[PDB]
């Protein structure tokens, strides 16, 4: 169940505007609207995205007024974002 | 680019045999022989999959004596699954 489970993290992140939405995150917090407006989405889309993010578990959500906040869930998934991001850039 | 590498690279984790295959290399370096043995996989299953590890530059492999043996690509990827393990492991 483990290895299930990182599966379907893994397969949450394989797609670019998704990868897109975590790097945005990894930045600083944001609104739906922000997230939309900075990435040249749209609301719909990204709310679409947010919650496949959110069910597995790599993003969440607080409120704030009224308005939902999102972040990259915590620090695992920082780390693995970040640790990528990196292994993607240096020289093979 | 960096980011659509990055997607390349998650695309490349989503699926659960790799997942193992990748698990199994984070305990100890092997050849197709014992990854196949170890994982009850076929060689020629194990073979495919890690043509597609390789491609992405998530595993490497290096001769010894006249054999190919496997590793995780380098610290960065071992990071992330490790992560990416622990982080399905803690309740939510
Ligand atoms: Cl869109
Ligand atoms: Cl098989
Ligand atoms: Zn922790
Ligand atoms: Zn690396
Ligand atoms: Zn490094
Ligand atoms: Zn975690």
């Amino acid at each position: 169940d483990t290895l299930e489970r990182v599966t379907e993290i893994f397969k949450a992140l394989g797609d670019y505007n998704r990868i897109r939405i975590m790097e945005l995150l990894s930045v600083s917090e944001a609104s739906v609207g922000h997230i939309s407006h900075q990435l040249n989405l749209s609301q719909s889309n990204v709310s679409h995205q947010l919650k496949l993010l959110k069910s597995a578990h790599v993003v969440k959500a607080k409120r704030q007024g009224q308005s939902m906040i999102y972040s990259l869930d915590d620090i695992h998934v920082a780390t693995m974002l970040k640790q990528a991001i990196h292994h993607a850039n240096h020289p093979k």
